[PDB]
């Protein structure tokens, strides 16, 4: 209770992830299902990555684009790269998303903070977002882990606001 209130910062951080990580997860019988196995991953419960990633893969009626998300998620806290993760997270659908998605990756190795990230992260459109999370995805050290969440809070709220 007395220490319980000093992590209220963190959990708060993870409460904000699950929101967004949501948002973007069609309302369908299967996003209790992945309500549930984000709330034990980020409640520290033992979990098995490649178990959740196959799990994932294999899911319908989600878009290859929630599956990234959330298969990059799971790689940040879950303590390798998956195809269809690498595969969906882009924004190939414009030449020009790769150019600002390396801008964007340049100015995050410089950040510290879950809101410096994800306020530098709003600048960008959801498909120079999602590219830039594919280029951590390949370097998941390039980033801190609060910048990492930062940038999937900003990609979600972008891919939300289009929906």
């Amino acid at each position: 209770s007395g220490l319980e209130v000093l992590f209220q910062g963190p959990m708060s951080l993870l409460t904000e992830v699950e929101t967004y990580v949501l948002s973007i997860v069609p309302s369908a019988p299967l996003k209790a299902e992945i309500a549930q196995r984000l709330e034990d991953v980020f409640a520290g419960k033992n979990t098995d990555l490649e178990v959740l990633m196959e799990w994932l893969k294999t899911r319908p009626i989600l878009s290859p684009l929630t599956k990234g998300i959330l298969g990059f998620v799971f790689t940040l806290t879950v303590p390798q790269r998956r195809r269809f993760v690498q595969n969906a997270l882009n924004g190939n659908g414009d030449p020009n998303n790769m150019d600002k998605a390396v801008k964007l990756y340049r100015k995050l190795k410089r950040e510290i903070t879950f809101h410096g990230a994800k306020e530098i992260a709003l600048s960008y459109s959801a498909g120079a977002l999602a590219s830039c999370m594919g280029l951590i995805y390949n370097r998941m050290g390039a980033v801190t882990t609060e910048v990492a969440f930062g940038l999937v809070c900003a990609t979600c709220e972008q891919i939300a606001d289009s929906q």
